[PDB]
C-alpha cells in the first residue's frame, strides 16, 4: 500500500481512464475524491468499486467548464478528506474539425475543459497540497505526433500541457511538488473503442498494434504518484504504443 | 523583391516585432495589412514607413481578445487588397505569476490573445487565403525550456502552438500552405529591453550572450514567408541564442 | 514477484545505477546477468556476474550468449554502460571521442542487437541515456551529448522493428545522481523506473525517451 | 551577395544537397573548398574540390587545413556527408553499423573541431541531419535514426561551446529530397536555409535543430 494515508483528487474519474486511476489509486492505500460531469450513477458504481474493496471515497458532480466548480469541489475534497497529496487531471474533450471549418464555440470548449481547467484545479490543489505531492495532468501523444487533419486544435489543447507542465515544476518544486504529463496514445473506452476502420488505421501507426487499456494507464499514473516518484518532474512522457516513434 | 505581388495579414504588427515584420515583408514586394490594438500613432509611423519606402499598407484597429474583431479585420484586408498570401500571428501577452498565485483573469488572458485569436485568425485567413501560401505563428522559446517560476501560463500558451502548428500543417498542407512555429527567445523591446539586472540573467542562460534584434526575427519571418521556404512546415523553429540548448 | 520466471541481462551492473538496477530486479524475481573470461555466481543463486568489457563486439556477444546458456532466452535487456568525458569542441582528444562513441552508443546496438536474437517476445530493452540529450546548459558535454541524443533515434527506430514481436524499447534519461526539486536523484530511484518498464505493466511504453532528472530539463 | 568576402567549407559537396550547397554558397560570394592527396580548381576562381574520403580523422583534418592555406580562416562549415544504410536490428552488419558512426557521427565532429580550430568569429557551423532524429515511422532504420538523432546533442553542445566566439551551430533536419504538402523537397531548397543560416541575417538562431521535411515529423 504505497499510497497509504495520502489523499488524492481525480478530475474526471467516472469513466474510462480516470475509473481506473480512482480505483488504483485506492487500491494502494488513498482516499480518493473525484469529479463526474454527467452521470451519477456511473459515478455511484465507481465509489462502490473503491468502497467494497476497502477504500474511502468522494464522489462530487462537476463541470470541468466552470472554473468556480472546479474550484468548490477540491475545497470540499479538502473539507471532507484532509490536504491533498495527489492531483490528476483528466477532464479531456477529443474533438476533430479542420482549421477552416471547426466552430468557435468546440475550439472555445476544448480551451475551457483541456487548457483552462487544467491549470484552475491545479492551482487550487496546489493551494490545499501537502509538500511531497504530486500533480499528473493526462496529455495526448498528439502533442507529438498529428498524422492527419482534423486534430489541430485538439493537438494545440494537449501540446499545451507540455509547457504547463515544466513552468509548474519550476513553481512547485521548492515543495518537492512533482509535475508531470502522461500523453497516452489511443485507448479502448466505450467512446473510443478498439473496433472498426479507424481503430485499424491508428494500429497500424503503432509499434505494439494494440490500443491501451485503461489499467495501463492507470499504472503509469499509480507510479508517478507514488514514493518511488519524487525525482520525475517537469517530464512530458508517452504511453502511446509508439505512435510517436 | 521575392514577395511582389503578394498580400500579406500582420496580427500584432505596430510594434517590436511586429513593426519590424511589417516593415520587412513590404520591403520584399508584399502589401500589408495589419492589425494594432491601442496606438493609432504609432500605427501611422509603422504604416508610412511602409508608404515612404513605396509598399502598399492598410492599418487596422482591432483587440485580439474579440474573435469577432479579427475575422472583421481578415475580411476587410481582403476587401482592400485581395485575398491573402501569408498570415503573421503576433499578438502576445507576456505576464507572469506562480502557479498558486495568478489570478483567474490574467490565465483567461493570455489564453484569448495566445491561443484562442491564433487560432481564429489562422481559420478566417485560409478561409480567404491562395494555396501556395504561409502562416507562421510567433511562440517564444519558453515552450522548450522554461528555467524560472512564474512562467507556467505563458509556457503554455505557447508551447500550445507546437500542436496548433503540427495539426494546421496537415489540414493546409494539400493546399501548399505551409504553417509554422517560430520561437524567438528574449528580444530588446521597448518594454522588454535589453537593460537591468533579468536582462544579464536571461543572458547568461544563451549560448549568444545578447538579446535578440526585432530586424533578426522579421528576417526568419520573411524567409518563411518566401518562395524558397514551401517544405517547410509544421516545424518549431527557435530563434533564441541558445536560450534552449 | 512481479519478474518471476523472467530473465534480465544488464550491461553495467557492478556500481551505482547499474548495481541498483541488478539489486531491483532481481529483488523482482527476475534472473540477472550483468556484465562489469571471467564471471562469479553463488550456487543456488540467479546472478551471475560476468567481467568483461563494453569495448569489444564479440565479447559483449558472448556475455549475452552466456546468460542465455545458464537462464534461458532474455526477456529484459538493460544497456547502462557509459562514459562521461568532458571536453570543448576545440580540445576533446579523438581518443576520447572515440571511446565515448564505442561505449555509448556502438555497445549499446550491439547488446541490443545480440539480445534480441535471444528474447522472448513480449521482452523490454531500456536503454540508460541521458537528459543532456534534451538540456545542455554549459560548455564540455557536446560529444557526450552526442552520445546520449543518439539513443532516442535508437529507441525509436528499434521499437518499430521489435514492436511485432511486442517487444518495448525505451530510453530512461536521468540527470545528476538547474533542478526544479533541489536534490540529486537517489540510484535505487532510476532502478525504480527501470523496473516499472521491465515489467508486466509497462507493456504500452514503447519507443518513448522517458526523464527522471529531478526538473533539470525543464 | 550576402557572403562576400566570407569563407565556406562543405563536408561533402559533390553531388545533391551537397553540390547546391556549394553552388548556393558560391553564387552569394564564398571562396567555398569542399570534400567529395588530390584537388582540383579553375584559376581565378573561388571554389576548390578536395577528393578525401569522411572516414579518416587525419585527412579530413589535412583537407580543413588545405582549405584555410588557400582562402583564410573559415566562416562557414557545412557538415553534409551522410550514408543510409537499412537494416533492422537483429539483421544490420556490424560493418554498416561501423561506417554509419564513422561518417554520420565521428566525420562531423572531426570536421567541426578542426574548423573551429581555424575560424573567425562571427562563424557559422550547420550540420545537415535528418528529420528521422524526430520521426521514425517504419523498421531498418535505427541505426541512421540514431545516427542523425545524435547530432541534437551536439549541436546543443557545440552552441555552448563556441557561443563565447559568436559562432553559432545548428543542425539542418531535411526530409525526403506522411508528408503534408504532397511532393518531395528540392537540393535547392534545403541549400537556401542552409545559405540563410550561414548569412548575416542569423547569428541568434544557434543550437537548434531546424526541420525541413514537408511535414514529415508533424
Amino acid at each position: 500500500h504505497p499510497l497509504q494515508g495520502k489523499v488524492a483528487f481525480v478530475q474526471g474519474g467516472s469513466r474510462g481512464i480516470g475509473a481506473a486511476i480512482v480505483k488504483r489509486l485506492a487500491s494502494e492505500g488513498a482516499a480518493v475524491a473525484f469529479t463526474y460531469a454527467a452521470s451519477a450513477d456511473r459515478a455511484e458504481a465507481v465509489a462502490s468499486a473503491v468502497t467494497t474493496a476497502g477504500g474511502k471515497v468522494l464522489a462530487i458532480k462537476a463541470d470541468s467548464a466552470d472554473a468556480a466548480a472546479l474550484q468548490q469541489a477540491v475545497r470540499q475534497a479538502v473539507s471532507h478528506f484532509g490536504n491533498l497529496d495527489i492531483l490528476v487531471n483528466n477532464a479531456g474533450v477529443y474533438t476533430l474539425g479542420g482549421t477552416e471549418e471547426l466552430a468557435l464555440d468546440d475550439l472555445d470548449r476544448m480551451l475551457a475543459v483541456n487548457v483552462r481547467s487544467v491549470f484552475v484545479a491545479s492551482q487550487e490543489a496546489a493551494r490545499h497540497m501537502n509538500d511531497g505531492g504530486r500533480i499528473i495532468h493526462i496529455g495526448s501523444t498528439n502533442a507529438e505526433r498529428v498524422p492527419f487533419g482534423g486534430a489541430a486544435v485538439y493537438a494545440m489543447s494537449k501540446s499545451a500541457l507540455v509547457g504547463l507542465t515544466k513552468g509548474m515544476a519550476r513553481d512547485l518544486g521548492p515543495r518537492s511538488i512533482t509535475v508531470n504529463n502522461v500523453q497516452p496514445g489511443p485507448v479502448d473506452t466505450e467512446m473510443n473503442p478498439d473496433a472498426g476502420e479507424y481503430a485499424d488505421q491508428l494500429k497500424q501507426l503503432m509499434a505494439i498494434g494494440r490500443y491501451g487499456k485503461d489499467e495501463e494507464i492507470a499504472g503509469f499514473v499509480a507510479y508517478l504518484a507514488g514514493p518511488q516518484a519524487g525525482y520525475i518532474t517537469g517530464a512530458s512522457l508517452s504511453i502511446d504504443g509508439g505512435f510517436s516513434a
